[PDB]
């Protein structure tokens, strides 16, 4: 049993809710929130300039002097840092940016990062800004993750269209 609430059970392992990452990651304080990330953990817009605004910049801080110590991620990598305000730790996953011609086979690599975690509460990889087709993502989301993955969609229309969608 575990503190997540009002989630729609897709599989075995994964479920889905119409929430906003941010207010669900304050109230459940989970174990690991996902972070959608780029290489350069340049946290501006979509789900990782919102993360990071809930910590007071603290995640680009934290995430700064990483790169300065570690360089960049690699496309389909993963990094594990502090969750601040918001969670034990988070996982901060590149997915591929199809707006950058970047290869959407990547996809499932970003996602296998998840399989390190028992518990997870994370945003559809590559969706969003990261410009691929968030039905897709939520496939190979349950085509990989093995672990327990709760999915937070922000947007009320795209959640009812994954929902009524999924096959
Ligand atoms: C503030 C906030 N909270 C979120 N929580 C979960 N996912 C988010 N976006 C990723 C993708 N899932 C969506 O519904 C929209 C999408 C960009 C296709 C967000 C955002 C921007
Ligand atoms: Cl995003």
């Amino acid at each position: 049993v575990n503190s997540f609430s009002g989630y729609l059970k897709l599989t075995d392992n994964v479920y889905i809710k119409n929430a906003d990452i941010v207010e669900e990651a304050k109230k459940v304080k989970p174990t690991v929130v996902v972070n959608a990330a780029n290489v350069y953990l340049k946290h501006g817009g979509g789900v990782a300039g919102a993360l990071n605004k809930a910590t007071n910049n603290a995640m680009q801080v934290e995430s700064d002097d990483y790169i300065a110590t570690n360089g960049p991620l690699k496309v389909g990598g993963s990094c594990v840092l502090s969750g601040h305000n918001l969670a034990k730790h988070c996982l901060h996953v590149v997915g591929p940016n199809v707006n950058k011609g970047e290869d959407i086979q990547l996809l499932k690599s970003a996602y296998e990062n998840f399989n390190q975690h028992e518990v997870l509460l994370a945003p559809l990889l590559s969706a969003g800004i990261f410009g691929a087709d968030p039905i897709h993502s939520l496939r190979v989301c349950v085509d990989t993750v093995r672990t327990n993955v709760y999915l937070a969609v922000f947007d009320k229309n795209l959640y009812d269209k994954l929902v009524s969608s999924f096959l």
